[PDB]
């Protein structure tokens, strides 16, 4: 059986507030233990990247469902996307207003629809016939999101391999703020906001979301991986050719089939955290990684 | 500098009828004709898969613009996404609706905004503000595609390489008939319904859009390109891939950096036209090639 492993990231982008880094921090253990915690049962890579990622959504700290950033109208819509490495099955939604976990439902598309991405409206009437909670469209918004969108007026994921050796992906974000309404960016996206295949690995994406497309990052981290590289040699090959041929930076968390993992980015810093063997470790600026165990 | 070459599909299909064969013809020689025309006058790939897909996408007999499958509520649903393969511009609209040339509003999101992807609510008002004509749903709706719906619950593509060795795609869709509202295929995703890249070749895609999304199918040809496969080899593989792996069907058309190119499908049919060298090579069935001499 194989030694699972759970990676989560909160988003690439540029310094953080120090204070703040306490608050993420804390949110980025939180989700590792939580995804860890569904591993330890001998849960499924699936469950355990659906389980880290709504924590991350309900976490206010992070841009992506609660405290989602704020489109060019002051208002959420949500992106989301995951994938079972076994059979590449597939669930994702864009646009999606009003609603506490974008990646369940991306879950429900995957599941309880013979589709694998909705949208929009149909991804609102989806919510509801599944019995998705509509939550008030003021407690998604913060009131940092609306002085980050005022300055400008003038992303999560998880990937993991569980104990039968399958890998999943699930990414999920409220976009960039001061987007056009229904911009869509590689969060929901096979190939780029994450991909995952039980013959390679799993990836999930953030940074510039139109780069990450331009490339399909995920999948294309995943080419290297094939063709032979380490999941480090192949995430710097990913983002230095994102960076080198459309000039975008980003980042990215992988774990391959045999549990060997990176977490590695062009933005300044990516908040990320992974649980493996008892032993939770932790990251935000580059060569900065401390290690606790894990209970 | 290059010859000029453009292929078109009409999408992948069951069997087709006698009536419908012929009128496939026409179409098929309709968009091979103003794609080519458009490259014989020095404009660019872009214009030229554009140019082909807007004259399938007016033609009522093609899934597209004009012509598309109904949604599960009696509604047309479009999606369409174009390439640039210089830098990897793009621009992509998913379920737009009450427009006729959802590949013409594609276009304006890669070259008009700083996004590569609009969807439904956004599209249409991104739409709006490009003074794109606001017609009613039901003149996209035909006769024949209100039978089928009824029926059910009881694709076009383009690629070209210009004199100036710039590669495109272009994809348009009305999805697939009975489709969950908001239901999005591969069509609009970058690296599925297609790719270009001038450093490797363009290819479009169709088919079963679920299967594609999951494979990447596009992008996945162009990897093997890549490696040295020919062009037929390349999409010989990865249409292999999705028929073992997601028990997925369809076809592409792929066109190298170099100028070759050909048609591709593990669908019963495809109907597909091609111009190079003053010739136009033109086919719906395996091996049923008519080549002939454009004036
Ligand atoms: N990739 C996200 C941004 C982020 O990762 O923060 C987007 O463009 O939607
Ligand atoms: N790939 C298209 C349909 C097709 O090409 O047959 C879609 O899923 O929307
Ligand atoms: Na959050
Ligand atoms: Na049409």
């Amino acid at each position: 059986h194989m030694n699972p492993i759970v990676v989560v990231h909160g988003g690439g982008a540029g310094p953080i507030s120090k204070d703040r880094k306490e608050r993420v921090h804390q949110g980025m253990v939180r989700a590792a233990t939580v995804g860890y915690g569904i591993l330890r049962e001998g849960g499924s890579a699936v469950d355990a990247v659906e389980g880290a990622v709504v924590a991350l959504e309900d976490d206010p700290e992070f841009n992506a469902g609660c405290g989602s950033v704020l489109n060019t109208n002051g208002e959420v819509e949500m992106d989301a996307s995951i994938m079972d490495g076994k059979d590449l099955s597939a669930g994702a939604v864009s646009a999606v207003q009003c609603i506490a976990n974008p990646i369940k439902l991306a879950r429900l598309v995957m599941e309880k629809t013979p589709h694998c991405f909705l949208t929009d409206q149909g991804a609102a009437q989806f919510a509801a016939a599944m019995g998705v909670p509509e939550i008030p469209g003021e407690k998604l918004v913060t009131e940092r999101n609306k002085k980050r969108l005022e300055k400008e007026k003038h992303t999560v994921g998880a990937v993991a391999l569980d104990c039968k050796g399958n890998v999943a992906y699930a990414t999920s974000t409220g976009g960039i703020v001061n987007k056009m309404v229904g911009r869509v960016g590689d969060s929901p996206c096979l190939g780029a906001g994450g991909y995952a295949d039980n013959d390679i690995g799993a990836v999930s994406t953030t940074g510039h979301g139109e780069s990450i497309l331009k490339v399909n990052l995920a999948r294309l981290t995943l080419f290297h991986i094939e063709q032979g590289k380490t999941v480090e040699e192949a995430a710097d090959l990913s983002l230095g050719y994102m960076k080198s041929r459309v000039k975008g930076l980003g980042g990215l968390i992988v774990v391959s089939k045999t549990g060997d993992w990176v977490a590695k980015w062009t933005s300044t810093s990516m908040p990320w955290a992974a649980a493996k063997d008892g032993k939770l470790h932790f990251g935000i600026d580059p060569d900065d990684t401390t290690i606790t165990d894990l209970p």
